[PDB]
Parts: structure tokens; C-alpha cells; sequence
């Protein structure tokens, strides 16, 4: 990761040395064994240059990944897809293509990856800014690099461009001021600029979506707000097996069960659990490899289900009650049907 | 109202004497007319003693005067109809009948005539304690008088025991104090007191939800919460059909078009658009008869659809968004739903 061709160049030269200095004596020179020890050992070793410079690349999480959100996938594939694979269809009816959506919700339940997996479906390239570039920005007075980042979201259309954690710099403000941003402005100016057309689609995300600026929500910019509720039973049992998967797993858990269980769960949390089963099948399994050679010589080839049990009793529930309490309080701040359902004539 | 059997004796005593001093000269006197004018001179100047002394009457609503409610009709119906009309189910479950359930919503949006009408089909005994009752139990320290109602309302069960206005002391002592009043407290007490049997169903109705004592929503108090939001389609056009019965209205005026065109209109206002057309078409006839009778002698038989139009011209939405707004984020502070839905097995 963040390797461009010359560094893979050095890559393979520094992993071909090791073969060298490995072998370490003409024949004997043309049967070397490139072997992955090599690879890994040159990977641990090398020194990339890319990163800092952000990627943009098609991801892939495919929707299965994040599990549920059944109707929040039917906004997004009508807020993404529709503008894009059938753009014949909104010039027909007149409907400018919406410029951006906000997402809003409990911290680390699937937010991130609900973006790249529209951005999947729209084989679009993705570009998160992450909420340490937008606080990088506002506290160097660099308010000028995200000319850079609409730019380049411009070059590498069609795009996501996930404004990752928008509200940072609404936390590092808490409190003379009261509203817009050093970089949020500029944000809402790049914003309004690009038209309709170029298919680039803003879709920051915000863990607290009432300290935001207001002018964010406004229509024309980031107008549709979509709420990620912690996940569904679907939901979380898709994400359990989107971190199990090429982690050997056994058969006998049964992951429907454990996301059953957990109902507050957030999906960082769900990772969590299972970031403590794989350590916990590590510690077991580097133990068994310890008494084995001091004893046996002077195996845990799975994750079996009783790690997932005392891995499991190490589960917090990392988001409150009180927390999406009051997301869903601005929810229905943002739900104000109020007697116009049933308006028939 | 508020007529005693000796009050009425004096009623007809005074009518049958405007009576004789309106003949006022022996067969003059068997052909004394007691007229309905007599009958309405005594009204005016009748002096009743029996109010201030609370009645208990099966009231007249017939729940279509409080039209819509459809869910809170079924809730009523079964927090006060299934315990008394058929409480042989609910010795069979072992279910203990709800001591009480407390309103809450918008201010006269029909809430005093939601208790009346299920007091209506319970036919049970309904005594109403206004807000200035407990305000005056709260000012006097006679927090004692409380047991007295409650009594009352064991003598006249089956009783639909609304507590009117129970926040009025809340509002009352706004800010050292934060809860337990000194007569809710003993609303506490006495409620605590009383059975399950007896039948007796406390309907407390509160404007502001959330200024109220929260030992109140404890489970055996009245733990039942029913939101009553403002008036539908359908109840606002009960409620104006309602309020304008028994005032002569005509045949081309179209009430479900006037209920179509209020949406946040509260049921009291809907009440001041009729008293401001009944009063307008007062203003009307009067001006008639005045130029009638200054000049023809030396009529508006109903109320036209052209006062409803200048009477509607000083419509006053009188709840606000932010009031309304603030009772739905109590209600789903009261719904906590929260991922336990398709529980199945």
C-alpha cells in the first residue's frame, strides 16, 4: 500500500537480495528461490514514498460486507446509480441529479463502508478524506488544499467523495464563533461550484450531524441526510462474517447466534470481538508452538467457538443509549411529515 | 348546573312568579302561562349552591365528537372497557388491570374529551380534577382534600378519575425543589392505595410531559403513556362538525374542506373558528334586526359560508412546531423499540 512502480521496482530488488544474501555460497546462482519469506521480508523492509498522496481506486466491499440497511441501500443506489447509469432518465424528467448526502449516526457503525460499497456499484473511484485532513487544513490555515481534493475528485470522475468524519472541526471548536469553518466553507464554495453534470457525488459522514454548519444542510448542497443505525440482525451478522472472513473459522460457532446476542453492538465493536477471538487463537496457538518445542521437541487450526466465548466476555458496547438517543432525536428533527400523510387529491 | 333539588324548587318557584308578575292585573290566575322566557329570566337570576361541590355523571361524547384517535381508542378501550365489561379474562391471564395511564400532547387538542368518551362506553362515573383544584390544594397545604377525591371516587365507581392539568404545580414551581409536590405526592400515595379491583382508572392528562414527577410513570402508577397528537383529517373534521352541532349551519358550507385546510390547527382553535363564525353570524342577524327595525319598521337563518371564510381570516395556529416537536421527542423517549423488533423464536 502507497507503492508506485518504482517502489515495487525496489520491492522486488530488495526481496531478490534477500534470496541472495540467504543462499550465501555459477549454477548454484541460476537456481535461487525467490520464496514469499523473501516477499515478507522485503515488504517488512521497504520504505514507500506514496503515501500522503491519497488513492483513488474502486473499492471493494460489494454490499455484502455491509449487511442490512436495506433502505438506506435503496437511497444510496437511487442517489448514485440512478444519476449515473441512467442519466437519460433525469434529463427526461427535468430532476437535477443531487450534488451530495450527508450520512449521520453512532461512531463506527459501517459509515465508511456503506460509501465504498456504493462506490462499488457505481464503479466509481472513491476518495475518503478522513477527518485528520480536514483538522490538518483547518489548523495549518491551509484552507486552499481542498481546491486540490475537489480538483482531483474532478480529474477522477466519477467519484465518492467521502468527507470522512465532516464535523471534526465542529469537536475541536466546542463552544467567539458559533458556525462556519475555516475549510468547511471552503468545502461549501467547491461544493457550489462543480454543476450537476461530472457525476461527483459528496457523501460525508458525521458522527455528531448537529454541530455541523447548517449551511451544509442546506438544499443544493449536502441536502439528503440518511441516518446509519447500528446494525440490524442482517446487518451484524453480515459484518461478523465480513471480519471472520480469511480467518480460519469453524464450523461449529454459530455467528447467526452472536450476532443474535448483540443487539446495541456497534460495528467497530463487532470487530473488536472478533480482533479479540483472532488474538485470543494467537495467544493459544503461540503457547501450544512454546510447550511444544520445549518439551515435545527437547495446534489450534481454527478459531474454535470457545474463544468466541471468553473472547465474548470481553464485549462493550461501545456506544450509549444516550448516544443514538439523540441521533435519533435529530432524526425526526429532520422528520416533519406531521398530517400531510394521506394527502390524496 | 350545579342545581340541587332545592335549587330547582326555587327554579320553578321564580319562573312561576315572573309568571304571576309579568300577567300582573280569579280566572286570570288558572290561565297563568308559565313561559320558556320565565323559565330563562329564573336561569339568570337563579343563585346555585351546589357548585363547587365536583359531580360524578356519565358524560355525553360518544366519541364522535372526538373523531380519528383510531389507536388511542383501541388503548382506551382496553386500559378501561376490558378490565370492567369483561374481567373474567383477566383473572384467567393473571394480568392485573392498569392502576392508571396519563395523556400527554399539544394543549387542547382534545384530551378532556378523550377520558369523557371512554368514560362514556365504560359508562363509568367520571370525575374531572381541574388544574386550579390541585393548584388550590398546593396553595393552601390541603394536601389532605386529595383523599377526599380519591374516596369519592371509591364511592362512585366505576370512575374514569381524570386528573386534568396534572403538571399545573410543575408549571407552578418552574426551576430548591425538582420534583415530588406536595399533593402529588399524595396523588402517589392514594394511587399507590387503591386496588386493582374497584375499577377505578386514573386518566391524569398533562400539557407538558416531561415537568411532571417521574415517580408518576413508575409501573403500578400510571405507567401507560398515550400520546394525543393534534387532530387528522378525520378528527379535526369530527371535532368542527362537533362544535358547530346544535348552532344553525348551512348546507354549502364544506367542513371537510375547512378540516382539510388546518393541519397544526389544535382542537381549541378549531373550537375559535366556529365561536368567532357563530359569533360574526351574531354580529349579522343583530345588524339586521337593528336596520330592520330603525327603518323598515318605522335575517341569516344560518351560519353562511361567507362567515367561515372572514371568521377563518383570524385563524391563530396556536401550538407551535417547536411545542409539537417537543412532545414527539418525548414520545420516542418513550420508545425504545431499538433492534428487539422480529424477535421471533
Amino acid at each position: 500500500h502507497g507503492h508506485v512502480g518504482a517502489d515495487l521496482a525496489a520491492l522486488c530488488s530488495e526481496a531478490a537480495l534477500q534470496a541472495i544474501r540467504k543462499k550465501m555460497d555459477a549454477e548454484v546462482m541460476n537456481s535461487l528461490a525467490v520464496t514469499m519469506d523473501d516477499f515478507r521480508w522485503a515488504l517488512s523492509q521497504s520504505n514507500p514514498s506514496a503515501l500522503r498522496e491519497t488513492v483513488v481506486e474502486v473499492p471493494q466491499v460489494t454490499w455484502e460486507d455491509i449487511g442490512g440497511l436495506e433502505d438506506v441501500k435503496r437511497e444510496l443506489q437511487e442517489l448514485v446509480q440512478y444519476p449515473v447509469e441512467h442519466p437519460d432518465k433525469f434529463l427526461k424528467f427535468g430532476m437535477t441529479p443531487s450534488k451530495g448526502v450527508l450520512f449521520y449516526g453512532p461512531p463506527g457503525c459501517g459509515k465508511t463502508l456503506l460509501a465504498k460499497a456504493i462506490a462499488n456499484e457505481c464503479q466509481a473511484n472513491f476518495i475518503s478524506i478522513k477527518g485528520p485532513e480536514l483538522l490538518t487544513m483547518w489548523f495549518g490555515e491551509s484552507e486552499a488544499n481542498v481546491r486540490e481534493i475537489f480538483d482531483k475528485a474532478r480529474q477522477a470522475a466519477p467519484c465518492v467523495l467521502f468527507f470522512d468524519e465532516l464535523d471534526s472541526i465542529a469537536k475541536a471548536r466546542g463552544g467567539g464563533g458559533g458556525a462556519a469553518d475555516r475549510v468547511i466553507n471552503q468545502i461549501l464554495t467547491e461544493m457550489d461550484g462543480m454543476s450537476t453534470k461530472k457525476n461527483v457525488f459528496i457523501i460525508g459522514a458525521t458522527n455528531r450531524p448537529d454541530i455541523i454548519d447548517p449551511a451544509i444542510l442546506r438544499p443544493g448542497r449536502l441536502d439528503q441526510l440518511i441516518y446509519i443505525p447500528l446494525p440490524d440482525e442482517k446487518s451484524r451478522v453480515a459484518i461478523l462474517k465480513a471480519n471472520l472472513r480469511k480467518s480460519p473459522v469453524a464450523k461449529d460457532v454459530d455467528l447467526e447466534f452472536l450476532a443474535k446476542m448483540t443487539n446495541g453492538f456497534s460495528g467497530a465493536d463487532l470487530t473488536e470481538i472478533c480482533q479479540r477471538a483472532c488474538k485470543l487463537a494467537i495467544r493459544e496457538s503461540i503457547e501450544s508452538e512454546i510447550r511444544r518445542e520445549r518439551e515435545r521437541q527437547t495446534p489450534v487450526p481454527e478459531i474454535r467457538r470457545d474463544h468466541f466465548e471468553e473472547a465474548m466476555r470481553f464485549a462493550r458496547r461501545s456506544v450509549s443509549d444516550n448516544d443514538i438517543r439523540k441521533y435519533e432525536m435529530f432524526a425526526q428533527t429532520l422528520q416533519q411529515s406531521r398530517g400531510f400523510g394521506s394527502f390524496r387529491f
